[PDB]
């Protein structure tokens, strides 16, 4: 399998949409993803386990323009491609690459 | 802000990387985000907390393929575009397209 | 879980119906399949995305008829139960019952 | 005329194996569909053709299964029988069934 | 010689014209093809032996649309690429390509 | 319905096979037609009335190279997108566009 | 038929006539060629395609003399009679005669 | 300067020569083009560049007589002397002598 | 020449300006360069190109703070002084200071 | 954080050495800038990107004087503090002192 | 050094512009040219020397339009991409292509 | 005259070819340019006047790279598109664009 990512966009009414494929080493729950910015709410389609998930606006996985005018110019351009448990005050155990990705930073698990 | 998802791809190291600049209407936490799936981790640079998340292996976001193997040939073809608080009964609330979405399913907020 | 693959034929017309909705272990949506020997056509129109996609008659799912007329004459019976882009360059490795199958039968990746 | 569509399916190997015959009436070939829930891929011998093509698992054929073990639950009861390119811009000499499902579904053509 | 497919479509007026050079082994009748569908004729115009021929549309060579309202509106998806004499049912010597396509079905040699 | 040319091109043994989609407002008999040059022999196979026909190589329709070497490169430049009834000799009610196709030179009706 | 190229030329006017019948071999049409030395540009009229094409001069088949009035001066003494998609990798196997008019000159293919 | 224009005819190995000098108002060369009616091609070398094309036969310079051997019975007559890019929307700015010779005829510029 | 790099930075309206002049080796023009981190944009005036350009907040030339206010808090500390194209399959002789802080960063050449 | 930008030249190397740390809010990671007037080119090292990218002289970061000569002569001054892809078809809604620095300032957009 | 040639078009105005970088082995007087024809006027920006140069039209190096309408329909298409001192009468010293480049020519030196 | 430049390029000869046609709406000298570094000379191929200059290496029409191991590697990315009379102290009458870009320079006529 490869990595189908179906997304649909609308001029004014600020509707986004997400479909995404099933693993292969993994078997966990996949997701029909419904990004509308207006209602400030994200929800998640539980596909696997037959669940939805409503939280306040996910602000951080997708991309927070100012409005959705910010997302139909570039399709001839073809540029588009928690609680705290434990503070890792060292990283040298989370691997070269995440050491160096949060090195002098303050690290935390969850 | 144009999107500038910046990608990239090891033959047989099978590293991707992934990092984003911050737009507008909401000035939440970015990231310089790493994804080693070998390593069966996914670690978070949270910038704007300047924190680190160290959580098992996130797939529903991107789809995991069983290695790297499988990520080199179809690239030309063009197609490479929880704590349960309450459940949500009623489904009309939730938006039409999201109604739809969880049509008959039991459905469940954060 | 239960799902009857609902298809809807009215002879006269020249115009076959075909409903298909979401599982509960997989990422599809719910979804319909409609198909009009008389312009030879079939659209798609889903549930979660209650999108429109026009596409010629698709002859797979179904076996492909001349006209609807043919098409019904034996469902009585109880019988009725691509871009060239990268080459897979060894097809040894695909699968080793498809490559008992597909041995004779060269495999282009879509 | 007389076509079965033969399906096969081994429940311990998680692959599933699908036929399709040449009509006499239609533009079609011999083909055979293979699902590997393993590694959710299929392949498609077109018998005339000779030809194997190797996508993600096809969600469309068959009612979309994680695996064959919760797909062949419920067949014992008889239940079991895309690049935007141009805009059809209104759906109106779409056809009144396909008006029916194609009414502001904005119908994207492939 | 490469392949020089002179191809040309008109919007309201439904004329579509073929023609090409001769390449090397053959050295047969060539033809300046000209498919007026809404007349109903093509004539084939025979350039090496300076003749032309008048025959009822064919429309088995080119494939039949309604009408030319069909065939300009996807050209960005780029899927724009008898006297009957004897019975040979016995399709083994034509060829295992022949022979699969029309396996089990009656084979005719002119 | 837009049109799925089914071609295959081969490096060393040089075989053509096509397929083709279901016709609209046309009766006619699509074909599935095995083009072996090296066999010398073209074989059309009537769909709608299951018949085939045995014919020396059609070299009219198909361009006559020296080899399919002359046909294994041309894809990268993108160039590639009858017993006489009667003798017409005044050409004018063939239409214009045919009338200064054949001007001045024999036309027969077939 | 003969070699009977009109070349029709008027000094003061700065344009340049040629003209191009229907033979019977090659993929040619009843052509009229204009050059404009003043603007520089050239209309390939072919009468059968019904179609204008507008081009720089060209100035290959028509010899490029200090002008008009040059190309005039030398007519009454009697003497008046590309995109880089395919490399042909060897130049070597393109002829004997192309052999030694072309050897190893970069051979690049339309 | 003084224009020859030499064409050289050998007659059992069906192949042409032409000659062209250096201009001396325009972008040209030296320039050597060889028609092979057997090999159905035209290879041209300039001699500025001595640089060699593989292309098919340029039928249209060298009036297409049936093969080599119509091209040289009458010569003793004493008479031997495309890319669809963007449409120039209107037709009558080419120019009234333009005007006259390309009338029913649209005008695709290359 | 004289080079000073004016940026500017007003509290209350979250824009920084900067400007720069026309040195003396280079594609150096006179320019402006806007960087509003409430817009977290950067529009740039050449002024002898007198150009526009809307792209992202060009956050690299001055060190990224979480804010024009972290730009603004610690100015008195005295310290405030990409199209994957072609692979360079060879990191190693792209400078011997570059090879020394540089060895085996792949090298993607823009 | 605090805008340190270690710029390092030695005159008779022709070689400009620049780092820059990852702050917290943007899509910064720790890069390492090398100019060279020598090689009129300059290699960017992200160190946690990993990567190098060879690419001129940048005419953009470090203001361009004549060359390192005349670069290091006003340093002892104190004075040392792209594809046409979518035109905005609007240049004036871009902001009030965007739209001061960009009247009718050909809004190109990367 | 890549190419980048820095180009931007006026459509009414009619006005072009050019800068360049450096690159390494030459290092001589580079400019920054502004080619406003309507004006009839070239100038070098002399940059090196921070000298200004005013000639008439330099109509050598560019090709000489009619109006800039010569120049705003090719970008679909894609084709677009002194005081004599001594004569050299024996031009085989100049090198072998410069010696065929101007062959039987009154060579010169400036 | 639509734009038309014949562009030839040599790994390790390192040459150049230049030759574009001439439109009359200015009356300058075509031109047949051999850029050959390696030898350190340029010939302008004056066709209308009938002469050749020869200068030593251009430095200022073509970018002077170490190699033309700068020039075989931009392909894929695309980037690729004298006596002093009088010093003209102030620039306003030479044009504002030439005007700005000649800004505080000192300006001299050739």
């Amino acid at each position: 399998q490869t990595i189908e990512e179906n997304i649909k966009i609308f001029e004014e009414e600020e509707v986004e949409f997400i479909s995404v494929p099933v693993p292969e080493f993994a078997d966990s729950d996949p997701a029909n993803i419904v990004h509308d910015f207006n209602k400030k709410l994200t929800a998640y389609l539980d596909l696997n386990l037959d669940k939805c998930y409503v939280i306040p606006l996910n602000t951080s996985i997708v991309m927070p323009p100012r409005n959705l005018l910010e997302l139909l110019i570039n399709i001839k351009a073809g540029t588009y491609l928690m609680v705290i448990t434990d503070r890792i005050e060292n990283i040298d155990h989370l691997g070269f690459f995440i050491y160096r990705l949060c090195h002098d930073k303050e690290t935390y698990k969850l």
